[PDB]
Order: structure tokens, then sequence, then C-alpha cells
């Protein structure tokens, strides 16, 4: 632990306070901003900034310092929310800076989209204009699948993978947010979770098993009408399982039991997961030749 006493490149990581201009909130604290000649993407770019509150307590305030420290350790992945830059020397508040996401979260952006999806566009096409599609419903999971190869190959375990923690940019990428940390959360908890509260590769393996649901019911909340209760925890521990989601294929849905496989080594490892829905996302393509 400690990962805020961990040493501190600021050659590389230390951006100067002024070329930040800060904007409205998103969250809380999260915020909006503009930066100046933060990389070499472009002169100026949308950023997310978590600032440490004025009058923090010392916790806090080693906590966002690993936050950031550990965001370093891990390292840069185009499916994940990456570091840009600190500002961390004396004159101003401690600032960790982050990609920003332009359209929030997926599990949000799908559920304005249930009535912009078919499986496939017909021609013409322009009747279908910004639809979404099974290929990019497909794509969405594959990117996901990587980010958490990514992070499962850093030794990181999330612990909270749930559509509502993957954010939408432009170009339709979507990143892993809220990795690097220091409602009923327990429907997207494996089992062996549940009961001995341990998190491991394997229990996010089981969560993504969820995010899958969330992505092909069009951010769908997981168990509908469900009571989360004992009865509910026993009823998953027998085996009982969520019933195939209105707009999944064949093959995603047994993807989805896969991933809550009872027995956490007998689930796909994200790397087979990486390779399967890569392979799902050619073949679903395959299907649509008007053009070809
Ligand atoms: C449509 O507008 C929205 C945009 C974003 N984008 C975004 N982009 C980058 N990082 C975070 C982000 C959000 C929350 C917590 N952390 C981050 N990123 C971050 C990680 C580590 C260190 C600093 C920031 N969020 C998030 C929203 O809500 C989820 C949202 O709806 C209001």
């Amino acid at each position: 632990e400690h990962a805020e006493r961990l040493p501190y490149d600021a050659s590389k990581w230390e951006f100067p306070r002024d070329r930040l201009k800060l904007g409205k909130p998103l969250g809380r604290q999260v915020i909006e901003a503009d930066a100046f000649g933060i990389d070499k993407t472009a002169t100026c770019r949308t950023v997310a900034v978590k600032m440490l509150k004025e009058g923090a307590t010392h916790s806090e305030h080693r906590a966002l310092m690993s936050e950031l420290k550990i965001l370093i350790h891990i390292g840069h992945h185009l499916n994940v929310v990456n570091l840009l830059g600190a500002c961390t020397k004396p004159g101003g508040p401690l600032m960790v800076i982050t990609e920003f996401c332009k359209f929030g979260n997926l599990s949000t952006y799908l559920r304005s989209k249930r009535n912009e999806f078919v499986p496939y566009k017909v021609a013409p096409e322009d009747l279908y204009k910004d639809f979404l599609t099974l290929e990019h419903l497909i794509c969405y999971s594959f990117q996901v699948a990587k980010g958490m190869e990514f992070l499962a190959s850093r030794k990181c375990i999330h612990r909270d993978l749930a559509a509502r923690n993957i954010l939408l940019s432009e170009k339709n990428v979507v990143k892993i947010c809220d990795f690097g940390l220091a409602r009923l959360p327990l429907k997207w908890m494996a089992p062996e979770t549940i009961f001995d509260r341990v998190y491991t590769i394997q229990s996010d393996v089981w969560s993504f098993g969820v995010l899958l649901w969330e992505i092909f019911s069009l951010g769908a909340s997981p168990y509908p009408g469900v009571k989360i209760d004992e009865e509910f925890c026993r009823r998953l521990k027998e085996g009982t399982r969520m019933r195939a989601p209105d707009y999944t294929t064949p093959e995603m849905y047994q993807t989805m039991l896969d991933c809550w496989h009872g027995e956490p080594s007998q689930r796909p490892t994200f790397s087979e997961l990486v390779e399967h829905l890569g392979n799902l996302l050619q073949a679903n393509a395959q299907q649509d030749r008007h053009h070809h």
C-alpha cells in the first residue's frame, strides 16, 4: 500500500496550472476543463480533472495522490480512461488530469438509443442514420474486453465493472473508468464474492458477463424487477441466471453464461474473451454483404 509515496517523475507528468482552464463539474469532485498543449494530439483538448477539495483531510490527500501513482503504475491503453498529467507542486491544489469522454456512461447512452437500433441497416441506409447496430454492440463488448485484458495483465482488479463505468468518446471508442481507485452493486458480483468478500480477476469476468447483458439489453437494469435479497443470493449460488436480453445474438448470450460459470476457474479469461469477441465481430460483418 502507501502508493502515494512512490517516486514521481515530474518531467513526464507535471502540468502547468495556468495551462488548464477549469469548467463545469462532472461529478463529485471531477471537473471538465480545457488543457493547453498537454499532449501532441492537438494544441487544445478537453480533459477531466479530479481536484482535491479545499480543507480536505490528510487522509483524503493521500488517497488522491495514491490514485495518481496507481494510474502511472498501470500505464496506457486505448480502452481505459488515461492519465494525461498532474499538478502536484506548491502554488495550487493537487489535480489529476485524464482523458475526457464527451458522451458519458454507456448505460445511459444505450438507453437513449432504444428506438434507434436495428441489427443491420438496409439500403437506403440514411433511414437509419446514427442508429446503433449489432456491429456497434459487439464492438463495444470487444473494446471493454481488450481494456480488461490489459488491466488484468497489470494485476489490476476493477471490482466494479459495469456499464455505468464504461465511458463513450468520439468514433464509438469506449473506455473503462474508475479502475485506479483507493446502487445494488450486488447485481454485478460473482457468487464467491458475495459470500466470501474476495475480489479476483475471475470475479471481474463475472461482472463482465453482466455488462454484456447490459449492452445487449440496451442499458436495461440487471435482474429486472427482482428483489436483491438473501433469496436472490441463494438462487444465484444454486445456478439461476438472467434470461437472454432483447438484442443479443445466440453466441453473445452463451458467452454471458460462460462468464457466469459457478466455478471461477471455469470462466473464460479476458484474453479468451478478446479472441472470441473479435471473432464474433468479424463473423457479424460477414452477415452484412449488401455492399460486398
Ligand atoms: C456526458 O457528460 C459526461 C462526461 C463524462 N466524461 C468523463 N471523461 C473522463 N473522465 C470522467 C470521470 C468521471 C467520474 C470519475 N472519474 C473520471 N475520470 C477520472 C479518473 C481518474 C482520475 C481523474 C478523472 N468522465 C462522464 C460523465 O458521468 C460519468 C458525464 O455525464 C455527466
